[PDB]
């Protein structure tokens, strides 16, 4: 006899190459793929990339996954694993990859349109939601899983996504997590070039990486 719950607050994580940070700070936002972002560096699995151009979103404001900025509900994501494993076109590995941390509740409180899924949003079987209470429908056991090799559904459910329409404001980022001290020190040197950008905490979290 159990009732489905979810973590409150609900952290959300977006991974990006450090080379993109200057563009984000200058714009004050992360732009969705389809909004012509000032992206320096793709870390994008090309087979996922093409699929996000045509993966339809059934909750308003609708469109395709490339109309949204994607966050996952865990660090040390399967997409990060693809970067670590060299499976992406991008061959620089995980050390230059930042985790940008926010929360689902912060996006709602800011009044920004969002949708979220219970599994990788390119899957035809993905379910989509737009109310925070429906976070209970996700498989938190999979999302939080350190063991996700088998069954095959674990990799899929662990890629549950929090999708923010068109743009994600920089000032909703509470933490930049990094692989190493040397990357953290480079992040602080970039933040200081944009003294009017919010300066979130910068944290070394080698345990969020493979
Ligand atoms: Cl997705």
């Amino acid at each position: 006899s159990m009732k489905r719950t979810y973590p409150e607050p609900t952290p959300i994580y977006h991974i990006t190459h450090i080379d993109n940070l200057k563009g984000i700070l200058r714009m004050g936002k992360l732009l969705a793929h389809n909004q012509s972002p000032p992206k320096q560096r793709s870390i994008a699995y090309a087979h996922i990339q093409e699929r996000r151009n045509r993966a339809k979103v059934p909750q308003p404001p609708g469109g395709v996954l490339h109309d949204y900025v994607p966050f996952y509900f865990c660090p040390r994501s399967p997409m990060l694993y693809a970067i670590y494993s060299g499976a992406t076109e991008y061959q620089g590995g995980q050390e230059p990859i930042l985790h940008l941390v926010s929360s689902a509740q912060a996006v709602h409180k800011a009044g920004l349109p969002f949708v979220f899924t219970d599994r990788h949003g390119v899957l035809s079987h993905a379910r989509f939601f737009r109310q925070l209470e429906e976070l209970a429908q996700l498989d938190w056991e999979a999302i939080q899983a350190s063991y996700w090799a088998d069954p095959p559904e674990l990799r899929e459910k662990k890629q549950a996504a929090f999708l923010v329409y068109k743009a994600f404001p920089w000032a909703l980022i509470e933490e930049i997590a990094v692989y190493s001290q040397r990357v953290g020190e480079e992040v602080l040197k970039i933040l200081k070039q944009f003294p009017e950008a919010r300066r979130p905490r910068v944290c070394i979290r080698k345990d969020w990486y493979y």
